[PDB]
């Protein structure tokens, strides 16, 4: 495969120590998703470490990363301090028939952070800071001459700048597109996937806000809010919390009948089944998941500072505005930043 340079998966067979182009000194592998791999490497020419995202040697994979690069370059050259919430693409190049993107090295991602605490969750204060950054990040992406949809927000694609501080950056625009230049129907990671996408409807930037909604709850509770094993499970878990999606949406949804049934009288219910598996629609209240009046998630924050019922009621209000079923009334970043959960 690729004159012995690649494994059977179209991935470059990384070798520690290797020096590419009399410049980069590959130390090791540090990331390996569906896109390919990410390695740690010393840039001799600039005297710094970098992360190198090695794209899979495969036409569909390369072609998509070419889109990542057009969008990364567009974000990076935009003069506004908000652009510092999106990671910096220093260079790209072809090497051994792989596209390679050279990035500033960042630190652990938010998933690693959750794991570091044994999934007890991070503080409501910390979560606030992440949320605050994310919404400013999304606000940047929403600027008209950008209008970029990330499409795969989740803890693993949000990284700490430095391991002991709380500045973060969004990475992985490998599934991103601009408004009106949509090309996939199946997108986002399942846990973080919006209802409009599960329903096969057209989507806009509001899908990132759904994802953020779910992420922030997870960051605080330490477990995914909606953890479906497949699309049918996913939509049922959402329903447990928010009830049946409103009729105006289902009526225009190609995949409505993958999960739902229209009744003679025009209302919608879940599909008939053989058999109890889910809580009744809307009876798994975000109010209890978060532990608003019971000392937070699991009771784990009972009488700690920064975790008042009033903090939680604010928080909860934001999340539910983020998980609005309707993409046209779901809270957009501008207004989310004005939310009272961010007062001082
Ligand atoms: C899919 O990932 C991407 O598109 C992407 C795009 C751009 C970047 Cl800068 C990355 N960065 C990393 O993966 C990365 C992984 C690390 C793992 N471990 C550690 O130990 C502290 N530090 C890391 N620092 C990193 O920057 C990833």
């Amino acid at each position: 495969y690729n004159d012995g340079y690649d494994d059977d998966n179209y991935d470059y067979i990384v070798k520690n120590g290797e020096k590419w182009m009399d410049r980069y000194e590959i130390d090791s592998l540090i990331g390996k998703g569906s896109f390919g791999q990410v390695v740690k490497a010393y840039d001799r020419v600039e005297q710094e470490w970098v992360a190198i995202k090695i794209i899979k040697n495969k036409k569909a994979f390369l072609n998509q990363a070419q889109i990542e690069v057009r969008l990364l370059e567009l974000m990076n050259k935009h003069d506004t301090e908000m652009k510092y919430y999106i990671v910096h693409l220093k260079r790209h190049f072809m090497f051994r028939n792989h596209l390679c993107l050279v990035f500033e090295m960042l630190s652990y991602n938010l998933y690693d952070l959750l794991r570091n605490t044994n999934f007890r969750g991070v503080s409501l204060n910390l979560t606030r800071k992440f949320a605050q950054q994310m919404c400013t990040a999304l606000l940047f992406l929403a600027t008209p001459e950008l209008s970029i949809i990330h499409c795969d927000l989740k803890p693993e694609n949000i990284l700490l700048c430095n391991p002991k501080r709380s500045a973060i950056k969004i990475v992985d625009f490998g599934s991103s597109c601009q408004l009106g230049q949509r090309i996939y129907q199946y997108i986002q990671s399942r846990f973080y996937r919006s209802p409009e996408v599960l329903l096969g409807m057209p989507y806009d930037l509001a899908i990132d806000m759904w994802s953020l909604g779910c992420i922030l709850v997870e960051m605080h509770t330490g477990e995914p809010l909606f953890s479906g094993a497949n699309e049918v499970d996913q939509m049922n878990k959402i329903v447990e919390v928010l009830g049946i999606p409103p009729a105006h949406i289902l009526d225009q949804a190609p995949k409505a009948r993958k999960f739902f049934e229209k009744l003679p009288d025009g209302t919608w219910n879940l599909k008939k089944t053989k058999k109890r598996e889910y809580k009744p629609p809307g009876t798994r209240k975000l109010h209890n998941i978060l532990g608003v009046e019971t000392g937070g998630p699991g009771g784990r924050r009972a009488g700690e500072s920064g975790h008042t019922v009033a903090d939680y009621l604010k928080f909860k209000d934001l999340i539910l505005r983020m998980l609005d079923y309707d993409p046209k009334t779901r809270i957009q970043p501008y207004y989310a930043l004005q939310h009272s959960f961010f007062k001082k």
